[PDB]
């Protein structure tokens, strides 16, 4: 049960308008043969072009929605749509291109997939709502065979060039003309009633149907993300390291200890309400405060209503108005005024953040997290948290070169005394680096309106 058996049944109802008379009884083996691909009994890492839902979820970074619309059967032109927004027109003689023959269209397909996926994945997963023409068009731009490595590196081969007779990964495929060993999944095989638009619109209002192939390709991948990451959640699935994952995660831990520690020193709240991850540990273990935890899993569909986080049924809830409330990646519709918040901005463009469902995004860093759409109005009772570095640690160096630090946001005894010491200058520069890393990864920081770093200077007396 590792791969999808080629002898598994494939439901053909969705294919019978493009392919009338298609056998109701069909396997992946006969379907693949129909598409013009010869597996010839091969045990070399490519058992099936199609993959299980579990295998697709593990390779969510490789997903590219694909749809083909029949503009006019190898005699009429086809519109090729991709979830990148690209529409190509292939002739057999929202980015829309005019009619060109397959030999030139296939060069553009390789270029587009290579530029989209080189920093995300080792493969491509064509996400379909299969009706017929997309499967029968694959023979015009896809070549299959045994698993291979790139001619210029150790990465698996994803492209093929008929000009040079060589194979390349997404990084070294310039001028390559064929997609080599792609994977695919038909969303219609999951058990849906009704067409694509009707099932998609049930969960998302951000992707309209402008009636082009790329609209369907976007809606297809969106519907798939909703089913695999919104309605169904699995935080036990690990994902490879493709970018600044370790640095971003380390930065969030530094930023959270800093911000929370300074809030408790500046306003001396007697109680802190830590709302969110049921596995959370105190970010400031030495603070005086009564630390009270509240369990709430990451919301992947809609942001939590704040009234439901405080709903206690037939008993009195804890008093949230006493002290401060810490919402570290705990997404709510409207934060209370006495809060410290970290809220991921789903609009951020990065290799970790994939487009999601209903304005939301799929942030993949060790685990996959579908996050609801970022909404500025959640923060009406708060203000943006400004950058500051605080330290009560002694001014001692131990064991890099130097330019003296001058900054109003270095809250240390040395700065109060007139001149930043070398230890606090190094630590400040490191902390600013960690902070900028976290902000550029998409995280946004918010705090109660009375927060004032001027209150931190008297903690040195
Ligand atoms: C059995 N109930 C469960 C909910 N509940 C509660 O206390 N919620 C709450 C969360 C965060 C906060 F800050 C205050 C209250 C009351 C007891
Ligand atoms: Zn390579
Ligand atoms: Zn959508
Ligand atoms: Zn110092």
């Amino acid at each position: 049960p590792t791969h999808l058996s080629v002898d598994t049944k494939f439901k053909t109802e969705g294919l019978c308008v493009d392919i009338p008379g298609i056998p109701k009884d069909m396997t992946y083996r006969r379907l693949i043969s129909m598409m013009g691909f010869k597996m010839n009994y091969q045990v070399n890492g490519y058992p099936n072009m199609f993959i299980t839902r579990e295998e697709a979820i593990r390779h969510v970074r490789a997903w590219i929605g694909f749809d083909v619309e029949g503009c006019h059967g190898t005699n009429l032109p086809l519109q090729l749509g991709f979830s990148t927004g690209v529409n190509l027109v292939a002739v057999p003689t929202p980015l829309m291109y005019k009619g060109l023959p397959w030999n030139v269209v296939r060069i553009k397909i390789v270029q587009m997939l290579s530029d989209t996926l080189k920093n995300l994945s080792d493969r491509v997963v064509f996400v379909l709502w299969a009706h017929g023409f997309e499967l029968t068009s694959m023979k015009y731009f896809v070549k299959i065979g045994p698993e291979r490595t790139c001619c210029l590196c150790d990465r698996r081969a994803t492209c093929f060039s008929t000009a040079s007779d060589t194979y390349a990964c997404w990084h070294h495929s310039i001028g390559f003309d064929y997609v080599y060993n792609p994977f695919m999944i038909d969303v219609q095989q999951w058990g849906f009633t009704g067409n694509l638009q009707s099932n998609h619109d049930l969960y998302c209002q951000v992707h309209g149907n402008a009636h082009v192939a790329s609209c369907d390709a976007i809606m297809t991948r969106c519907l798939a993300v909703h089913e695999c990451f919104v309605k169904r959640v699995d935080w036990t699935i690990e994902y490879p390291i493709i970018g600044d994952e370790l640095k971003i995660n380390a930065a969030c831990r530094k930023v959270q200890h800093m911000v929370v520690k300074a809030a408790l020193l500046a306003d001396k709240f007697p109680v802190l309400h830590d709302i969110g991850n049921p596995k959370a540990i105190k970010c400031v273990p030495q603070a005086d405060v009564e630390w009270k935890f509240y369990d709430a899993q990451p919301c992947s569909d809609k942001a939590y209503k704040i009234e439901e986080l405080f709903y206690s049924y037939a008993t009195h809830s804890d008093k949230f108005t006493d002290g401060v409330c810490l919402f570290w990646n705990c997404n709510v519709d409207r934060y209370p005024a006495n809060s410290i918040v970290c809220r991921f901005d789903t609009r951020v463009l990065s290799n970790l953040n994939l487009p999601g469902c209903d304005g939301g995004s799929l942030y993949v860093n060790k685990h996959a997290f579908h996050t609801p759409a970022f909404d500025k109005s959640a923060f009406v009772n708060l203000k943006q948290l400004p950058f500051f570095y605080y330290s009560d640690s002694p001014c001692e160096s131990h064991g890099i070169d130097y330019v003296p630090l001058k900054s109003a946001t270095c809250i240390t005894r040395c700065n109060l005394g007139g001149a930043v010491c070398r230890h606090h200058a190094n630590e400040y520069r490191l902390y600013l680096d960690a902070y900028n890393m976290m902000i550029s990864a998409g995280f946004s920081l918010w705090v109660y309106k009375q927060f004032d770093t001027y209150n931190l200077w008297n903690t040195f007396t």
